[PDB]
């Protein structure tokens, strides 16, 4: 079983051109996505190459700043091979990288926020005008918009992840994969727009659970359904699983 | 894949007469071992079989009263081929039942508690002197006793998993099943005594967490890593997974 199975294989003509949300995600086997503070060090290399692969598949990735910021991202990159593939097939190089952030507070020693940045490597910034006001806030956006960075405003009546999924839809970006955030998975989940999942089940325990998976923000419960459409383990242990999220 | 394979199968000789305790978890992927409050429901009947048969394996079953009691379980049965089985290859028809309970709180309308149940069917109950007294436990011990029931005081101080354990092998029942209580999985993976796991993982999300898998006894914290042994599905999506659980 590869990671192109994976992502690309036992599916109908729903790849051919229709738009798809997926999910992709790791956890503890007690359901923690992170270990101390993190999620990198429980994946291995398959779990890496999946991202990439999925990365492949996408027009474009949503995540949490903060998570963004915790994994160490950068200007998105993709192998040469994969990077052909897409073109040849009139898409572009590479997935728009999409920031979900609040605070707005960034590294600028990120080339992610390079005035030089080439554009496609450039990351759409999603906030939200702040209720009660910042001007840390209003200092981190002007910060942003001297870099040349594109930041979409949402209202602050407005939620952030349907704003961001129409904006990269209004941009003909079909292929969304978001990469997390628990928060993220969760505003995500409760506003039905999630597809399919991708989670991968790490070989280890995690007491208490650092940080739930699909986040602790109790505000509004949920429960749903899966149904399981891939199964695979790497030789470390992890388990890679495929569900298609069921609606209503 | 087999329920038979998965409890037994790519082992070494430890089987042939080791001592060895397992754990048994249904949780959905998001990490709550309950679902309204039960685990039941979850399952499904792959599932269903193969505690079963890791219940033919076992020669005592460990599990929290009110899990047992929101469970529904009962006398212990077992197929008529695996007790044969058993019985020829020289073993008790079937595992004792083993129920830790502080409180000594049960429903006497069970068959569990019939004065006239065989004995081999009456379940072992391990609980503790309550440290400030409670005239409740006192008349639900003499309760306990007036039906014949065996029933294990541990001491204030100790540790009721480790004296499960040890009036379990003093008993010559060497093989252990913890069914679990959330808990009492949490206690035995903390005193180190769990061997493997058998996790099965649903195809759910459960947002809040109801019931945190390993517990939400904070106190102590801990995390350990598994080797996966053995990765299965059922037609229903349910993951059935086999983990070594490693020490210090």
């Amino acid at each position: 079983v590869t990671t192109e199975q994976i992502v690309y294989g036992a599916l109908p003509l729903t790849t051919i051109n229709e738009p798809e949300c997926r999910a992709i995600a790791i956890t503890s086997i007690n359901g923690s996505a992170t270990l101390s503070g993190v999620s990198g060090p429980m994946g291995d290399q398959t779990d890496a190459d999946l991202l990439i692969q999925l990365r492949g598949w996408a027009d474009a990735i949503v995540v949490g700043a903060e998570t963004a910021r915790k994994e160490n991202y950068g200007p998105v990159v993709l192998p040469h091979g994969i990077k052909n593939q897409r073109q040849k097939l009139g898409r572009c190089g590479l997935p728009k990288l999409t920031l979900l952030s609040k605070s707005l507070y960034f590294d600028f020693s990120s080339e992610l926020f390079s005035p030089d940045l080439p554009s496609e490597l450039s990351p759409l910034v999603i906030t939200q005008q702040p209720a009660n006001n910042s001007e840390q806030w209003d200092q981190r956006l002007q910060k942003l918009i001297d870099v040349g960075v594109e930041v979409i405003v949402a209202p602050t009546s407005t939620n952030p992840l349907k704003i961001a999924f129409d904006a990269l839809h209004a941009r003909r970006l079909k292929k969304i994969s978001i990469e997390g955030g628990p928060s993220v998975y969760r505003q995500a989940l409760s506003l039905g727009i999630v597809d399919r999942l991708h989670l991968t089940i790490a070989p280890n325990i995690i007491c208490p659970v650092e940080s739930p998976l699909f986040g602790k923000i109790s505000d509004d419960s949920f429960t749903t359904r899966l149904v399981l459409e891939m199964l695979s383990s790497s030789p470390n242990g992890l388990i890679f699983s495929r569900y298609k999220v069921i609606r209503d």
